[PDB]
């Protein structure tokens, strides 16, 4: 039994992290095969990030202008090319390391692990998720940037995140492998601000199963309600709409407990308006919304890689 | 800008980790150089473990009875010898993934990363503290004995914990990397209890340097206390006494920040008496203390907000 914020084993993507470096920007880049990827934003200076025209800054750079560094080898630049805001530097060596791997987008509400890293060296794995404002709570300072978040599903690790940038609040911003950014973000020093958040209802719910499964019940009642009920009750305190195929996706967590899903939203409705009132549940005195409930099933059961 | 809770990239634990064998049980063992170490109950039944004499259990196995699996080859058991709780099984190949490492025992307040495992196989990677009970919060199903703590500062890894035992309670017990437990455990099914847990005071104030760091200040107050006041209140609330080490280690802290030790800890009495009136601090809601003085320096930026 317990129940951790857990990540997946690293060690798959610490064997494709490097160091990129152009003019006087060093940042992490992620060497897959003969390709590494890294934000755009690295061939800029101070004074280009306020209004940057990519591509007129990237037909100024030859190949021998970005300086790949993986452990302590120099990897040879011998093409670029830029996808959206990621920068594609086809380089001499294919990664032996390289893993068996995925570019996926996730949605928002979905967790993924960061592998923090600088200079190319990793120094730390956390768990997060895609706020349903696009931006995560992550912990990031200045040369974090490409670092990347990932799932590993049996021994393929898919990629879904690229960091980016940090906005004024504190949290993070940043695009799939393929450079789309999630949020309605831009790559230019500009007025940017995180959107409201909302908590994630699904995931809150899940946490709630957790906690069940390791004998935490004092918060269940005989009371059910209706999904129409609930989501009235969900938008007052800012809580995503939960649809049904939350309900759905609640399905295996609802059998092995003997909890509806309504009857566990009853108990929500109950913590939302009453609080908590001197208790925590599974150590933490706030509703947590970072677990899906895939995660609370692989963590229950013991799923590896 | 941020603070999670990290744990190290486990790639150099990964790549030590095998499935150990013996009869009917099966658990996890750490492969470095020629050794493969394990949990010594791997040679006891479930019938072995009211009273378990491990010294005549062992006499009675030859190296061939022992079982290991690293990926999908089989290693050949050349010697087998016990050093306490932790049974060391000499093997004909040496483990080519084998990191820079060393073996250190850990006090309670410090923390580590866990690599949970089933059949040798690696799940997940958290973070987490010795208590001080001597007990760990982990979370660990059935077959993730043998499963280890580290740290990984610079390159060189630190193994300090190897998992043997849930308790009651559902905390977890294990051993250093030498076999002997971190408290007044043994592996025996016996009526044996953690002690009363106590909060690790000299974490939750690194923790609140930590906030400063970050730009929040909500907390502090114009008061200070002497060490023996602040002692006399905050073992009223189950908090760890402070003695003078622990002010003597948060004095880089105090430095970057500004704030007194003895300043600190007055805000912090303020916390306890008064609790936290709706407010978080650093996204939590309960004073947080499996962060140590040396994590917040190594996660945190040098320049406060
Ligand atoms: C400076 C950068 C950024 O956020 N880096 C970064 C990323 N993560 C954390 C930390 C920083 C910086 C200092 C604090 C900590 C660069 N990336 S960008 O998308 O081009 C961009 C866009 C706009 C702005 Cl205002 C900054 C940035
Ligand atoms: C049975 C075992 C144990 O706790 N395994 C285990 C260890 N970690 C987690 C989980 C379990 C069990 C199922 C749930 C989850 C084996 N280790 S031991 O030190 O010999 C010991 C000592 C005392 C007792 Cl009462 C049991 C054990
Ligand atoms: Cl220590």
């Amino acid at each position: 039994s317990g129940f951790r914020k857990m990540a997946f084993p690293s060690g798959k993507v610490e064997g494709c992290m490097v160091q990129v470096t152009c003019g006087t920007t060093t940042l992490n880049g992620l060497w897959l095969d003969d390709v590494v990827y890294c934000p755009r934003h690295v061939i800029c200076t101070s004074e280009d990030m306020l209004n940057p025209n990519y591509e007129d800054l990237l037909i100024r750079k030859s190949n021998h202008n970005f300086l790949v560094q993986a452990g302590n080898v120099q990897l040879r630049v011998i093409g670029h090319s830029m996808q959206n805001c990621v920068l594609k530097l086809k380089v001499d060596t294919a990664n032996p390391k390289t893993p068996k791997y995925k570019f996926v987008r996730i949605q928002p509400g979905q967790t993924f692990s960061v592998l923090a890293c600088y200079n190319g060296s990793p120094s730390g794995v956390y768990q997060c998720a895609m706020r349903p404002n696009f931006t995560i709570k992550g912990s990031f300072l200045n040369g974090s940037c490409g670092s990347v978040g990932f799932n590993i599903d049996y021994d393929c690790v898919s990629f879904c995140y690229m960091h980016h940038m940090e906005l004024p609040t504190g949290v993070h911003a940043g695009t799939d492998l393929e450079g789309n950014f999630y949020g309605p973000f831009v790559d230019r020093q500009t007025a940017q601000a995180a959107g409201t958040d909302t908590t994630i209802t699904v995931n809150v719910l899940a946490w709630l199963y957790a906690a069940v499964i390791n004998g935490d019940r004092w918060f269940l009642n005989r009371f059910t309600t209706t999904l129409n009920d609930f989501n009235l009750v969900a938008m007052k305190y800012n809580y995503e709409p939960l649809t049904q195929d939350h309900v759905d996706i609640l399905g295996p967590l609802s059998a092995q407990t003997g909890i509806a899903v309504l009857d566990m939203c009853a108990s929500l409705k109950e913590l939302l308006q009453n609080g908590m009132n001197g208790r925590t549940i599974l150590g933490s005195a706030l509703l947590e919304d970072e677990f899906t409930p895939f995660d609370v099933v692989r963590q229950c059961s013991g799923v590896t890689f």
